[PDB]
């Protein structure tokens, strides 16, 4: 076993899409609206090929930060074979979520916010930047998406 | 199969082993001006008491750490996670305690003291730690609060 050469954007994108399809959990990094207030939690996600869907209690720090700021970073994969997403989050009421999407979320993740009595929100997160890199080798071409578009 | 939920004493020992073993952490920070999250993995050294990370002073992480002093760390593989909330203080490469720079370099593979780019080390004092595996361990996941490991009364 050795270190593979820096990836072609094409091969990195393929690897990145496979990862997003396979993994169930992401590190979800947010910040308080009032400054110097980082927050980090793991959440299960549903990826559909263009946006992520997650769910958290509306009153959780994360819920509040996604609701109040709309800004999120996702860390997915091993730290030496990572996918980092900068995204924008919009809240969705469980009661309004399309039936099939709700069902798919619950099949993928093993829980269903619609049935929980604690007030949850779903958040649909639209990727704006995506970085993927293993090693220093791959820092330079790490940006795979900028402004919602694969490069 | 899903093993029964670990006790607090065994979780703590397992958590300490994980901290001693893993090389990298997901380092979560925020800008001073609000709604500005930042996330990146960095290498760390854990000594049983504090974490030590190093980054260019001018990196987004370095700037957030310097300006805000607050950090969250996500450590461990899938469904065996450790989540740390901590406060961070800077150490110049020339102001490390004796022996620490060497230990850091051996653990991580790089030595800020020998690089031209201006690095800071940050020493992170944990205040809260949570650790859990499957859903059955959501209960009992908090292992440190207010800077003290939790020991049953």
């Amino acid at each position: 076993m050795t270190t593979p050469p820096a990836r072609t954007a094409k091969q990195r994108i393929q690897d990145t899409l496979n990862r997003l399809e396979l993994d169930v959990d992401a590190w979800v990094s947010t910040a308080g609206a009032d400054g110097g207030a980082p927050y980090l939690v793991p959440l299960s996600y549903l990826w559909d090929g263009e946006t992520f869907l997650v769910a958290t209690p509306a009153a959780s720090p994360t819920g509040r930060n996604l609701s109040e700021t709309g800004r999120v970073r996702l860390g997915i994969g091993p730290t030496r074979d990572l996918v980092l997403v900068e995204g924008t989050a919009l809240p969705l009421e469980p009661a309004g979520l399309p039936d099939g999407v709700g069902d798919t979320f619950a099949e993928k993740t093993g829980f269903d916010p619609r049935r929980l009595t604690t007030s949850y929100l779903y958040f649909r997160i639209s990727p704006r930047r995506v970085q993927a890199w293993r090693e220093a080798n791959e820092l330079s071409g790490r940006e795979l998406m900028r402004d919602g578009e694969w490069l």
